[PDB]
Protein backbone atom coordinates (compact mmCIF):
# COMPACT_ATOMS: atom_id res chain seq x y z
CA UNK A 1 0.00 0.00 0.00
CA UNK A 2 1.23 3.41 -0.89
CA UNK A 3 0.61 5.88 1.55
CA UNK A 4 -1.28 9.28 0.06
CA UNK A 5 -1.53 10.89 3.40
CA UNK A 6 -0.43 10.63 7.24
CA UNK A 7 -1.00 12.41 10.57
CA UNK A 8 0.92 10.54 13.12
CA UNK A 9 0.15 12.19 16.56
CA UNK A 10 2.91 10.38 18.53
CA UNK A 11 4.89 13.51 16.96
CA UNK A 12 2.19 16.22 15.03
CA UNK A 13 -0.24 17.97 17.00
CA UNK A 14 -3.86 18.26 16.65
CA UNK A 15 -5.81 20.92 15.11
CA UNK A 16 -8.55 19.73 13.53
CA UNK A 17 -12.25 20.79 13.53
CA UNK A 18 -14.08 19.67 16.49
CA UNK A 19 -17.49 20.24 17.55
CA UNK A 20 -19.37 18.43 20.87
CA UNK A 21 -22.99 19.70 21.56
CA UNK A 22 -23.76 21.79 24.53
CA UNK A 23 -25.55 18.33 26.16
CA UNK A 24 -22.50 16.84 26.79
CA UNK A 25 -20.12 19.85 26.45
CA UNK A 26 -18.80 19.86 30.29
CA UNK A 27 -18.06 16.04 30.41
CA UNK A 28 -16.39 15.95 27.20
CA UNK A 29 -12.58 16.56 25.93
CA UNK A 30 -11.00 16.17 22.27
CA UNK A 31 -7.36 16.99 22.21
CA UNK A 32 -3.88 15.60 21.98
CA UNK A 33 -2.28 13.52 25.06
CA UNK A 34 1.17 14.39 24.72
CA UNK A 35 2.03 11.79 27.28
CA UNK A 36 1.01 8.88 25.22
CA UNK A 37 1.57 10.67 22.17
CA UNK A 38 -2.31 10.54 20.85
CA UNK A 39 -5.65 12.52 19.71
CA UNK A 40 -7.65 11.83 23.13
CA UNK A 41 -11.57 11.71 23.03
CA UNK A 42 -12.70 11.16 26.45
CA UNK A 43 -16.54 10.97 27.66
CA UNK A 44 -18.16 10.30 30.92
CA UNK A 45 -21.52 11.22 29.84
CA UNK A 46 -23.06 9.42 26.50
CA UNK A 47 -24.60 11.47 24.10
CA UNK A 48 -28.18 11.23 22.75
CA UNK A 49 -26.54 10.94 19.25
CA UNK A 50 -23.41 9.42 17.84
CA UNK A 51 -22.90 12.70 16.00
CA UNK A 52 -23.37 14.61 19.03
CA UNK A 53 -19.29 13.99 19.33
CA UNK A 54 -17.68 14.59 16.25
CA UNK A 55 -14.61 15.48 15.03
CA UNK A 56 -12.37 15.50 12.16
CA UNK A 57 -9.40 13.04 12.27
CA UNK A 58 -7.67 13.78 9.07
CA UNK A 59 -8.31 17.06 6.73
CA UNK A 60 -7.34 18.24 3.25
CA UNK A 61 -7.00 14.39 1.87
CA UNK A 62 -5.12 14.29 -1.53
CA UNK A 63 -7.96 11.77 -3.10
CA UNK A 64 -9.82 12.23 -5.96
CA UNK A 65 -13.03 11.11 -7.35
CA UNK A 66 -13.78 8.11 -8.29
CA UNK A 67 -10.38 6.26 -7.33
CA UNK A 68 -9.97 3.33 -4.81
CA UNK A 69 -8.51 4.12 -1.33
CA UNK A 70 -8.05 2.72 2.15
CA UNK A 71 -8.69 4.14 5.52
CA UNK A 72 -6.34 3.34 7.85
CA UNK A 73 -6.96 4.33 11.73
CA UNK A 74 -4.12 3.02 14.91
CA UNK A 75 -7.02 3.06 17.45
CA UNK A 76 -8.00 1.90 21.04
CA UNK A 77 -10.03 2.25 23.81
CA UNK A 78 -10.92 1.64 27.77
CA UNK A 79 -13.37 -0.36 26.52
CA UNK A 80 -14.91 -1.99 23.42
CA UNK A 81 -16.61 0.49 21.40
CA UNK A 82 -17.44 1.78 17.94
CA UNK A 83 -16.66 4.55 16.32
CA UNK A 84 -18.51 5.89 12.82
CA UNK A 85 -16.52 7.77 10.14
CA UNK A 86 -16.95 9.27 7.08
CA UNK A 87 -14.50 9.90 4.15
CA UNK A 88 -15.01 12.95 1.91
CA UNK A 89 -16.15 16.67 1.84
CA UNK A 90 -19.00 18.61 3.87
CA UNK A 91 -21.12 17.79 1.01
CA UNK A 92 -20.84 13.95 1.11
CA UNK A 93 -18.84 11.21 1.97
CA UNK A 94 -17.52 7.37 1.69
CA UNK A 95 -18.99 5.84 5.47
CA UNK A 96 -18.04 3.12 7.55
CA UNK A 97 -17.27 2.10 11.47
CA UNK A 98 -14.72 0.45 13.23
CA UNK A 99 -15.32 -1.88 16.81
CA UNK A 100 -12.27 -1.36 18.87
CA UNK A 101 -11.07 -2.29 21.99
CA UNK A 102 -8.61 -1.98 24.44
CA UNK A 103 -5.81 -3.34 22.37
CA UNK A 104 -3.60 -1.33 19.86
CA UNK A 105 -4.81 -2.25 16.37
CA UNK A 106 -4.93 -0.82 13.17
CA UNK A 107 -8.43 -0.64 11.23
CA UNK A 108 -8.53 -0.39 7.42
CA UNK A 109 -11.52 0.76 5.11
CA UNK A 110 -11.53 0.62 1.49
CA UNK A 111 -13.26 3.25 -0.69
CA UNK A 112 -14.51 4.69 -3.42
CA UNK A 113 -13.97 8.49 -3.11
CA UNK A 114 -17.16 10.31 -3.87
CA UNK A 115 -15.49 13.60 -4.47
CA UNK A 116 -12.11 15.28 -4.18
CA UNK A 117 -10.49 15.89 -1.37
CA UNK A 118 -12.33 16.27 1.89
CA UNK A 119 -11.56 14.67 5.83
CA UNK A 120 -12.10 11.94 7.67
CA UNK A 121 -15.22 12.91 10.02
CA UNK A 122 -15.40 10.71 12.99
CA UNK A 123 -18.12 10.42 15.60
CA UNK A 124 -18.60 8.57 19.26
CA UNK A 125 -21.03 10.29 21.15
CA UNK A 126 -22.74 6.94 22.28
CA UNK A 127 -18.81 5.77 23.47
CA UNK A 128 -18.50 6.33 27.13
CA UNK A 129 -14.28 6.30 28.17
CA UNK A 130 -11.49 6.84 26.54
CA UNK A 131 -10.51 6.46 22.69
CA UNK A 132 -7.04 7.17 22.02
CA UNK A 133 -6.11 7.49 17.89
CA UNK A 134 -2.83 7.03 17.33
CA UNK A 135 -2.14 7.87 13.66
CA UNK A 136 -4.57 8.18 10.25
CA UNK A 137 -3.53 7.38 7.34
CA UNK A 138 -4.95 6.92 3.67
CA UNK A 139 -3.43 4.43 1.13
CA UNK A 140 -3.77 3.04 -2.33
CA UNK A 141 -2.35 -0.19 -4.30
Amino acid sequence: DKVDYEIDYSTAGYSFWNEVNEEVKETTTIGKNDTEGCLEIKTSVAASQNHFIQYHTADNLPIEIGKEYKLKMMVRGSAEGKLNFGVGPWSGRAEGSFSFNTEWKEYEFSFKAVADGGHVMTQSGLFVGTIQIKYVKITHS
